[PDB]
Formats: C-alpha cells, sequence, structure tokens
C-alpha cells in the first residue's frame, strides 16, 4: 500500500498543480494574433495547426495558416505561439517555486532544473487538454485543432496520442512532472546526490501509486510504459531545443522568459 511519506508527497504535488494550473486558460489574455538554411528553418512545417477562438459572446474566429511557399508567411504563427509558451512557462515555474523540496535546493539549482525541463513539463501540461478523437488541444476558450491519421511520424504528437492512450490520473499526470523537474542529469546541476534522490523517491511513490490503484490487466508494465515515455520525451525536448533555435537564428520571435529559459 502507500505509505503515509508517499501519501504526503503526492498531496503537495497535487497541490501545487492546483494552485499553479489554469486548466481552462481564464488569465491567458493580450496575447498576439496572426495579422541555404532556410530550407531546413522550414521546421515550421511540422508545428503547423489551425486555431480557433471562442467568445464570452457567442462569437468564433477561426485560423487557417497558409502553405509553404516562396518563404515568409510561415512565420505568421510564431509570435501567438510564443506568447502561449510563456503563458505556460510560467505556470510551471509557480509550480517547481510552490514544492518545498524544490524550494529547497539551491537558487542556481532550481534555475538549471527549470532550464532542464520547462519543455518537458509544459508538454505534459498539455497532454491533459489533448483531446485524442478530433486531434485538439482545448485550451479554454481557445483551440489549436491539428490540419492522413497516421502520421505520428512526428515525435510529438507520437507521444501525445501514445500518453493520451495510457489515461493516467490527475496524480499520474503530477508524479511524471516531478520525476522530469528533478533530473540530476540536467547541465549545471550542483546538487546532483539530492536531486537524484529526490527523483528516486518520486518514481518509487508513482510506482507504488499504480500497483495500488491499478489491478487491471490493462495496466500491467505501466509504470515502465510511463518511465519510457519521459525517457523519450528528453529527447523531444532537445530536438526541439534545436529546432527552435533555428527558427529564431534567422527569425527572432523568442519572448524575454523564453530567452532567459534557452539561454539567449
Ligand atoms: C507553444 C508551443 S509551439 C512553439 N512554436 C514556436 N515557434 C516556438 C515555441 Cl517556444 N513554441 C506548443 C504549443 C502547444 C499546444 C499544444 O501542445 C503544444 C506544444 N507546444
Amino acid at each position: 500500500g502507500l505509505t503515509e511519506e508517499q501519501r504526503m508527497m503526492i498531496r503537495e504535488l497535487m497541490d501545487a498543480q492546483m494552485k499553479t494550473f489554469d486548466t481552462t486558460f481564464s488569465h491567458f489574455k493580450n496575447f498576439r494574433l496572426p495579422g541555404k538554411w532556410s530550407q531546413v528553418r522550414k521546421d515550421l512545417c511540422s508545428l503547423k495547426v489551425s486555431l480557433q477562438l471562442r467568445g464570452e459572446d457567442g462569437s468564433v474566429w477561426n485560423y487557417k495558416p497558409p502553405a509553404d511557399s516562396g518563404g515568409k508567411e510561415i512565420f505568421s504563427l510564431l509570435p501567438h505561439m510564443a506568447d502561449m509558451s510563456t503563458y505556460m512557462f510560467k505556470g510551471i515555474i509557480s509550480f517547481a517555486k510552490v514544492i518545498s523540496y524544490f524550494r529547497d535546493l539551491p537558487i542556481e539549482d532550481q534555475i538549471s532544473l527549470l532550464k532542464g525541463a520547462a519543455f518537458e513539463l509544459c508538454q505534459l501540461r498539455f497532454n491533459t487538454v489533448f483531446n485524442a478523437e478530433t486531434g485538439t488541444w482545448e485550451c479554454g476558450r481557445l483551440s489549436y485543432c491539428l490540419e492522413f491519421q497516421q502520421l505520428l511520424l512526428e515525435p510529438m504528437l507520437k507521444f501525445h496520442y501514445m500518453l493520451k492512450k495510457l489515461q493516467l490520473h490527475e496524480e499520474e499526470y503530477v508524479l511524471m512532472q516531478a520525476i522530469s523537474l528533478f533530473s540530476p542529469d540536467r547541465p549545471g546541476v550542483l546538487q546532483h546526490r539530492v536531486v537524484d534522490q529526490l527523483q528516486e523517491q518520486f518514481a518509487i511513490t508513482l510506482k507504488s501509486y499504480i500497483e495500488c490503484n491499478r489491478p487491471q490487466p490493462a495496466h500491467r508494465f505501466l509504470f515502465l510504459k510511463i518511465m519510457a515515455m519521459l525517457t523519450e520525451l528528453r529527447s523531444i525536448n532537445a530536438q526541439h531545443t534545436q529546432r527552435l533555435l533555428r527558427i529564431q537564428d534567422i527569425h527572432p520571435f523568442a519572448t524575454p522568459l523564453m530567452q532567459e529559459l534557452f539561454g539567449i
């Protein structure tokens, strides 16, 4: 069964998540909206989605993006998306700051862990508003709807659908976020021991929490189907840091906060 320590660890996680996650994005506003190596900088074709705003008043605005052609007109969705990253990243920074195990680390190590994990916890805070029947991320009054339902050739997508299929609980979707924020192997971490011991506690609690609350055959090898997911999320996260730095190197759009995160 679960111990008192584990129960208190999940409760601090769940608490921090409640307090710092706006699942309806009420406080997301005043954000922008669409009015050589380039070769590759057509990295934007992979992250292309149609966007929908409802008002409230009953209105609907819908944006359908263009087609890679000529050159520009594809950046037409780099300012708003950056606004969304910034809204997200701040929720993720508040999440970390309000966990005692995190506030206890030295400042320089908090900054290391945030820069390693911000993406990963976003993409997780995002799987839970993902709708895999319609392929869309329901962000409150905002929708980002995916434009062959077999092009999960896109890592990110192939990872959103897989994750979704697991039907994790809020306690899961939370512990996976601890496990990923506390990675000892992140550039610039000093207290590599403490952090490794912390991760190790978060894992064993996830594993107990599953063997305690999921006896069904569908849930077998789950804890591991989950750990491998995280290992994968680390890779997608590298591939996109890189992709994102390319776009930025030729068409600067990162907010200050994203500059801090990526050390620009
Ligand atoms: C906002 C980013 S895309 C993005 N595009 C850029 N050009 C730069 C940056 Cl920094 N981010 C995003 C949005 C959603 C919505 C659902 O899942 C998501 C995962 N990531």
